[PDB]
């Protein structure tokens, strides 16, 4: 990559949630291997982010690579309308088997946001078929479910800046963010959620939440008793429960799916990110026979959705290989050890002036700061320390690949602790 | 693939817009090469569909394969937050250069529907930044723009069954479907409906969104280019943004590189997908102007508020680059022109068949509209038996073959279509 390549990127290529008028520096990556990213200048960075949850097995994984190349040799893509193929069948077999018993019907899609849209549409079509006027969703404040319009309608109105779209987005119900920490249960935490359910139980199509960990909305970690109760309340009212595990799925919190922390099963489950081992985009929405059949027996005679690249053989083959790595069970002890090391190594941030809170769960470590980070200065600092850590707002957090070496994880935690010692890298 | 595999697929795997209770047969594909799909059982089928537009270069293309394998060796994926890479830069360079001059800022995404959502959000954020209360979209009937909530809100209300979501979807403006034909003559009576809507709703319209020249999923309609000229001028005069959805028409399918070229106009926002990667895997792009991109970044949010996890996916970008490189030869023009002449000549006899209502051809798109709905299971079996993969829908039996299709292969397709419509056997 030439300097001119970088200049073109700056003036012509949009990046996630960042200004085109006041763009901040981006770092050119040429390749990646193991748990490291390699910059154009040759510098190697220990990846602390897993490219946002997904790369649970790191980069250039020989098994993932071989499975992808082998599927390319057969066919990278063929349409799924009137056609099926081995990669999709193998993936759906695994997904059905590894999730709770009732979840046995799979709708594959391309991205997390679309998977949520699918889940929401399932809930709406389900009630339409039953002849019930139910079009509201009940969710938690500080939640995040994606950027398409349906998903946006259940995201935190504040974090997701709903004022920008006031009048376009449907108005859903937002219960207070769960207070009880992943800590002791306080029954008073339920008063808000209960109030909403009482006033709106008749019109709620589904409850949608991120189980245990609220990611993009604040990297919050709450008590599993919340899920147990929500499941009981939904059962009681006949309301569908949608669990968005696009971030928590596939071992990240210490259990295969975060719903396990409460031994609960949702009616609808959304999966993405780590599904393919972070090699390429793919998502899945699973639901029950009751939901799937009810929908097909309604007026449309089917579930009204079908993306062009649905069931993409290549992505399915990548996901199959990624799931096969997890089948060994090694991730269990890898995450447990990462959790101990995160707890042990981030503890000192509790003595730092710029820190508001420290919390760890599984292979997730979060240092919340008192002031917003200076994105440009702090990103450069991390790069200079030989690590790739991507902060945002008042959060400096780590979600490393499960295969990360202890000395690599240590470089990450040391960098985090050094960043929070004084006001140098803060505000802007 | 065993019969047990096929049973599992039927019981547990949803497919595009089809029942989970009364599913029709799906054919197992094991591989694909050139212009052929290879069924598990060994039968080879000439592909007439390009897996829904996308596979313009066919299957197992050497250049696409090589580019994909090479990228896997470097990195299949890395996050785009704070990072850039060669595949993304090379792809965006190509997209900026090949599209009209004003289109110089690129937002990469995962799927066509997401690209449309991005375009819609760009329009909404644009006006919000300018302090204008514009939230409505003006579109045309028989339009199709994707399956997510925003996209659905601009799809034809009859075809997409908007009654399922009445009360959830925002209510947009729908001008009559364009009547003047691409083969035929311009009738100024065509404009009254659109003019009436614009005059009455000008001040609240954020953007006009249309599929240029060909309305795909909404009826495989082919309308006169004067429409686009007129719309562009009206938008220019009223200060309204024009979104061209070229997710199906892009990259040469209608005889020109982009269908907008037929009217020699450029939109403010351009959506691309399907054939972008040569139909190897999912990827999309939304291009806009500097005026739009900068205005949004100068507003409240300080940026365009979108950023999918797999944004800029290196692997998909490498595939798209290889696909565009093939198109750079200019060869597609002659290929598409030849396909067009053969389609016109060989579908012509179908105009005399009792079961045919209309025959229309444009570029590498050949359509035979019938008087009655086709019998999906029976007609699909017929086509497979003739050694062709043609996927009909409703009253439409259409062809959109890979540009590399041989004349003999194309003849098998047209022969099969003509035979399918000579009597009512495969109808109702
Ligand atoms: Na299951
Ligand atoms: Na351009």
């Amino acid at each position: 990559m030439t300097t001119d390549d970088l200049a073109f990127d700056q003036r012509h290529i949009l990046h996630p949630f960042t200004s085109m008028t006041s763009p901040l520096p981006v770092y050119p990556v040429v390749s990646a291997e193991g748990c490291e990213l390699i910059l154009s200048d040759g510098r190697r960075l220990v990846d602390g982010m897993s490219s946002w949850w997904a790369a649970i097995h790191g980069y250039n994984h020989p098994q993932l690579n071989a499975a992808m190349k082998s599927q390319i040799d057969a066919m990278s893509h063929v349409m799924f309308g009137g056609i099926t193929h081995a990669p999709a069948i193998e993936l759906c077999r695994k997904l059905v088997a590894m999730t709770p018993q009732p979840l046995e019907c799979v709708f594959l899609a391309d991205s997390g946001s679309v998977a949520v849209e699918v889940a929401m549409k399932m809930a709406l079509q389900y009630w339409q078929a039953k002849g019930e006027a139910r079009q509201r969703f009940l969710t938690f404040r500080n939640g995040y479910h994606g950027d398409t319009f349906g998903a946006m309608s259940v995201c935190d109105p504040d974090n997701s800046m709903h004022s920008l779209w006031k009048g376009y987005l449907p108005e859903n119900l937002f219960a207070p963010a769960p207070q009880s920490r992943m800590g002791e249960w306080d029954e008073r935490d339920m008063v808000g959620f209960a109030r909403l359910m009482a006033a709106h139980r008749h019109e709620i199509a589904a409850v949608i939440i991120e189980p245990i960990v609220q990611g993009a909305g604040g990297m919050r970690m709450y008590h599993p008793e919340w899920l147990k109760r929500i499941r009981k309340i939904c059962d009681r009212e006949g309301i569908l429960l949608i669990a968005d595990e696009i971030a928590t799925g596939f071992g990240r919190t210490g259990k295969l799916f975060a719903c396990e922390h409460a031994e609960i099963a949702p009616d609808i489950l959304c999966l993405g990110k780590a599904l393919t081992g972070g090699t390429m985009t793919l998502s899945a929405t699973l639901t029950t026979r009751e939901v799937a059949e009810t929908i097909s027996n309604g007026e449309a005679g089917c579930f009204m959705h079908g993306p062009t690249f649905m069931g993409n053989p290549l992505a399915c083959a990548a996901a199959n290989a990624s799931l096969a790595i997890l089948e060994s069970g090694d991730w269990q002890q890898q995450v447990a050890d990462i959790e101990v090391q995160l707890r042990e190594q981030l503890a000192p941030a509790r003595d730092a002036e710029m820190v508001a809170d420290v919390r760890v769960l599984g292979a997730i470590g979060v240092v919340e700061t008192t002031h917003p980070v200076n994105m440009a200065a702090l990103q450069k600092f991390f790069v200079e320390q030989g690590v790739w850590i991507r902060p945002f707002g008042k959060l400096i957090y780590l979600m490393p690949p499960y295969i990360i070496l202890p000395q690599q994880l240590q470089r990450l935690t040391a960098a985090v602790n050094r960043a929070v010692q004084d006001e140098t890298f803060f505000c802007q």
